[PDB]
């Protein structure tokens, strides 16, 4: 089985399964956070952000991926909350901007769209802290760009993205002393990986069940 092109219907499903997988793990993500500051529970905030995106998408489906991305982007903007939820919205509003003109995308454009999200979030900060959700997103996009050059199949691509995203996540305690000593990976990066894992599920035809 393989995926050569992703249209608005499949992207909508990726968004839905990614959001549900993140929602199932939101309490986990919150509990990994070393800095549960006021209104700063990472799992809660990323879940609110992603779910607002999900809800807009579910009420305005479209087979044109660019139009669906604009709907996703709108929901992300309204839902964005917290440091990690805002970064999540920059990553995916940048992603959606990169496909706004398209009706479907191939593996190369999928990878370029992840990269466009990373560049958005980096353009919006002056020297970001390594060891955070941004680091995981950066390494995931780098992987996507490397792999897309000789993989037409978006399933195989997304699996690779997840493997390397997970490597980056597990390495975040080596970038920040506080994570190594507490003994946890970065919570925002964990939440991001939950979204990616749901994307793969959608690409495989599979449903994330509600916890």
């Amino acid at each position: 089985h393989m995926i050569s092109k992703i249209n608005g219907k499949l992207f909508a499903d990726m968004i839905i399964q990614g959001a549900q997988n993140l929602s199932n793990n939101a309490d986990l993500v919150d509990s990994l956070n070393v800095y549960p500051v006021p209104d700063g529970d990472t799992g809660t905030n990323m879940n609110l952000t992603m779910t607002s995106g999900r809800e807009e998408v579910e009420n305005n489906l479209s087979k044109n991926i660019g139009e669906l991305g604009k709907t996703f982007s709108k929901g992300l903007l309204m839902g964005a909350r917290g440091n990690s939820g805002v970064i999540l919205s920059q990553l995916f509003r940048g992603f959606c901007k990169n496909i706004e003109s398209e009706s479907e995308i191939n593996s190369k454009l999928l990878a370029e769209s992840f990269q466009a999200g990373v560049e958005t979030a980096y353009k919006a900060v002056m020297k970001p802290v390594e060891g955070t959700i941004l680091t995981v997103a950066k390494d995931a996009a780098q992987a996507a760009i490397e792999k897309a050059n000789n993989t037409e199949d978006c399933i195989e691509l997304m699996e690779y993205i997840i493997v390397k995203a997970n490597e980056s996540l597990e390495n975040t305690p080596n970038l920040l002393a506080v994570l190594k000593e507490v003994g946890v990976v970065d919570s925002g990066g964990k939440g991001l990986l939950c979204v990616y894992e749901g994307f793969l599920k959608a690409l495989k035809g599979e449903k994330v069940e509600a916890k």
